[PDB]
Formats: structure tokens, C-alpha cells, sequence
């Protein structure tokens, strides 16, 4: 990465900015600018690029052979009771969230078991959180 | 990376910038920007690049053979109970959450069992968190 | 890295500026620059680059292998009861939360049993926390 920037609300290169309930009287701008931009990103020379795999198997017995990935994701239990009794009252619930397992950016790469790469691997994430928001 | 900036609001190369209720009266303005950049960035230069892997078996007896990549997510349990019992009662409720393993940004890369890389790898996060706001 | 940068509301290279209720008169701005920036960065001159793996097994037995990964997350409980009796009152309940293993940025590379890597690994992270604002 070369630039990565954070702004909230005005981004300008030139900004001539003038808010409300102003007198702009008499003013004279002059401006230049020369603006050169030069970019050589991301160049590779290779004369011989190589990537070897070998697997030899001789006469041999194999029994009880498991191989599991990555995210095992097993036997897992999500219980949430919501037992309400009621009688002769007044509920006022205004702004009540009940949330379980809420996904919001999942990025995930290359997730494997035997993995041979040769290069560039780039993530780049930008928002603005606000979850709950109530009046 | 080379230029990672945090702005909150207001990003600006050249700002001229005049806020509410202002007499702006009688301003001369010479600019003159000469602005250069030139980026020579991530260059490789291999002759001979070699990776290699072998695996080799003579004549071996194998068993009970297991291999569990990462995350191994096993046997975990989730209980949340809400039992509320009422009687001629008056309940305000204004702003409650009941959140469970919520994902916001969740990144993983090369999550494996056997990996060979060469080369670059890079993430880059920006955002604003506020999680509750309730007025 | 090379530049990085906390800004809370406002970045500015030239930043010429007036608040409310302001006699801007008479003022006379000459404004020269003169910027170069010249970036090398991130070069790599490798004649010969060699990963190497070897795994040779001859005649041999094996028996009751186990290879676990990184984050073996096993045999976990959670148990939060919420068990509320009522009778005739008055409940003001404004902001409140229960949250349970809530994920934010969670980033982690290469989380792995076995491996070779020549290069670069970068991570960059700028936010602003505010997890609870109730009035
Ligand atoms: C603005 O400039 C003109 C010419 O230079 C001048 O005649 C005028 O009086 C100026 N305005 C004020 C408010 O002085
Ligand atoms: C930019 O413009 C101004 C306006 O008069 C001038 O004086 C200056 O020489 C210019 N510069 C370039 C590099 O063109
Ligand atoms: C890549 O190409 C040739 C091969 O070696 C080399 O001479 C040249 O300088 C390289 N180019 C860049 C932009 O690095
Ligand atoms: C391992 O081998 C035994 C007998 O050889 C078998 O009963 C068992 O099920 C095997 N394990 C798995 C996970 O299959
Ligand atoms: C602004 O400049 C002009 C010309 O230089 C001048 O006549 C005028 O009086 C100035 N304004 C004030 C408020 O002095
Ligand atoms: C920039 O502009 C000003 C305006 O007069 C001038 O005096 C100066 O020589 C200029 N510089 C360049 C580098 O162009
Ligand atoms: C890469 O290319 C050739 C190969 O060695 C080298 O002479 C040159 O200087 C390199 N280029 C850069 C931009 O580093
Ligand atoms: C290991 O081997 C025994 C007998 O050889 C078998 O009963 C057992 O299930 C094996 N383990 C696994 C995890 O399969
Ligand atoms: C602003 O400058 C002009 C010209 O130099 C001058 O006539 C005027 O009186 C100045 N303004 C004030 C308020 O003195
Ligand atoms: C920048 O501009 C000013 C304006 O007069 C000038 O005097 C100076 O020589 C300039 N410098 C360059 C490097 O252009
Ligand atoms: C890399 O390329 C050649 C190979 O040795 C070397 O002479 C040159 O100076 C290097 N370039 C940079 C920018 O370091
Ligand atoms: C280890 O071996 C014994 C018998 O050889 C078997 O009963 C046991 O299950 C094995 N362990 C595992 C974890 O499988």
C-alpha cells in the first residue's frame, strides 16, 4: 500500500470555503499548481521461478488417517429461552435488540490445508460503525 | 506501507477556509503549489527462485494417524436463560441488547496446515466504532 | 511503515483559517512551495532464493499420532441466567446491554502448523472507540 486516507466528511486537494452569514467582498485569488504523479508499484524480475511438489509412497500400509482443515466448526449449542409471564401490567420496550452471531465483514483467504504461492496478498476495509441508535 | 493517515473530518491540501458570521473584506491570494512525487516501491529482482517439498514413504506401517488444521472449534455451549415473571407492574424498557459472538471485521488469511510463500502481504483497517447510542 | 499519522478533525499541508465572527480586512497572503517527495521503497535484489523440505520415512511404524493446530478452542460454557420475579412495581430499565463475546477487528495471518515464508507482513489499524453513549 502507498495512501490510505481517513476522512469524515470533506476531502479536497483546494478548497476555498466560505460558510453562512459571510460578507466576501474584495478578494482577488490567483493560484497555480503543477501536480506530477510518478508511480512504478509492483514489478517483478524473475529469470526462473520454481515451485515443487513431490509425495512417493513404497509398499507401505496406511490405516486410520484423518486429515482435517482449517474451521472445524463442530458440535457447538445456542440456547436462548426467553420465558414471559404475564398479568394486568403496562410493557413499554422501545429500542431492545436480541442478536446471535450477526456477521459484518467476514474476509478470510487461501484457507487450506497445503498451500505453495508466489506474489501479493492485499485487503484494505474502511466504514464507519453504528450499531444501535435510538431516540 | 508509506502514508497511513487518520482524518476525522476535514482533509486538505490547501485550506482556505472562513466560518460562519465573518466580514471577509479587502484579502489578496497568491498561491503557487509545485508539487512533485515519484514512488518506486515493492521491486524484485530473483535470478532463481526455488521452493521445494518432498515427502518420501519406504515400506511404513501407519495408523491412527490425526491432523487438525487451526480453529478447531469443538464442543462449546451457549446458555442464556430469561425467565421474567410479572404481576400488574409497569415495565420502561428504553434502550437493552443482548449480543452474542457478534463479527464486526473479522480478517484471517493463510489459515492452513503446510504453506510456502513468497511475496508480501499486508492489511489495512479505518473506520469510526460506536456500538450503542440511545437518547 | 513510514508515515503514519493520528489526526483527530482536521489535516491540512497549508491551512488558513478563521473562526466565526471575524474582521478578515486588509490582509495580503503570498504563498510559495516547492514540494518533492521521492520514495525507494521496499527492494529486494535476490540472485538465489532456496526453500527446502525433506521428509523421508523408511520401514518405521507409527502409531497413535496426533497433531492439533493453533486455537484448539474446546469444551467451552457460557451460562448467563436471568431470572427476574415481579410484583407491582415500577421498572426503569434506560441502557443497558449484556453482550457476549463481541468481535471487533480480529486479524491474525498465517496462523498455521508448518511454515516457510520470505517477504513482507504488514498490518495497519486506526479507528475511534465508543462502544456506549446514552443520555
Ligand atoms: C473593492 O475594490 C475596488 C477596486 O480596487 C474599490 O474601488 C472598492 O472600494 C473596494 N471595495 C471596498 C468595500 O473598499
Ligand atoms: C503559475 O502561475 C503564476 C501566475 O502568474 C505564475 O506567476 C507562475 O510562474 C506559474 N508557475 C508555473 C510553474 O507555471
Ligand atoms: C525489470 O526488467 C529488466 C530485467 O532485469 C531490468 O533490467 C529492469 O530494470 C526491470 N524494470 C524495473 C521497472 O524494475
Ligand atoms: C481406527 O481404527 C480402528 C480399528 O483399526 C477403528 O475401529 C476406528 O474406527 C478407526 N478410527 C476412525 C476415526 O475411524
Ligand atoms: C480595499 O482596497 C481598495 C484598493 O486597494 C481600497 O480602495 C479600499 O478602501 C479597501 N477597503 C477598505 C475597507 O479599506
Ligand atoms: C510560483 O508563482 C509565483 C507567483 O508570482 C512566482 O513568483 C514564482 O516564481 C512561481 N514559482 C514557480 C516554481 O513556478
Ligand atoms: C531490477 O532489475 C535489474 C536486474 O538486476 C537491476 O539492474 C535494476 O536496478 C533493478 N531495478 C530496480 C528498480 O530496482
Ligand atoms: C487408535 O487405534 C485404536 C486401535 O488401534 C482404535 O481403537 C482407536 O479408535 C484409534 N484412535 C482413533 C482416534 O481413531
Ligand atoms: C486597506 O489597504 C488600502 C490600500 O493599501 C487602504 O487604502 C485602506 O485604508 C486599508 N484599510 C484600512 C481599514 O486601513
Ligand atoms: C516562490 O514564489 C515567490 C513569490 O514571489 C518567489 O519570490 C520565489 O522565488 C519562489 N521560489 C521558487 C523556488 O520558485
Ligand atoms: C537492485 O538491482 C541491481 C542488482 O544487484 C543492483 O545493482 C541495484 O542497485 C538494485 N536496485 C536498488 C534500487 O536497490
Ligand atoms: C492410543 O492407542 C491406544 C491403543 O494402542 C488406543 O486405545 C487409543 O485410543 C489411542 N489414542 C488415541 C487418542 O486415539
Amino acid at each position: 500500500s502507498i495512501d490510505v486516507k481517513y476522512i469524515g466528511v470533506k476531502s479536497a486537494y483546494v478548497s476555498y470555503d466560505v460558510q453562512k452569514r459571510t460578507i466576501y467582498l474584495n478578494i482577488t485569488n490567483t493560484l497555480n499548481i503543477t501536480n506530477n504523479n510518478y508511480y512504478s508499484v509492483e514489478v517483478e524480475n524473475i529469470t526462473a521461478q520454481v515451485q515443487f511438489s513431490k509425495t512417493v509412497i513404497g509398499k507401505a500400509r496406511l490405516n486410520n488417517i484423518t486429515i482435517i482443515g482449517p474451521l472445524d466448526m463442530k458440535q457447538i449449542d445456542y440456547t436462548v429461552p426467553t420465558v414471559i409471564a404475564e398479568e394486568m401490567s403496562y410493557m413499554y420496550d422501545f429500542c431492545t435488540l436480541i442478536s446471535i452471531k450477526v456477521h459484518n465483514i467476514v474476509l478470510m483467504m487461501q484457507v487450506t490445508v497445503t498451500t505453495t504461492y508466489f506474489g501479493h496478498s492485499e485487503q484494505i476495509s474502511q466504514e464507519r460503525y453504528q450499531y444501535v441508535d435510538c431516540g
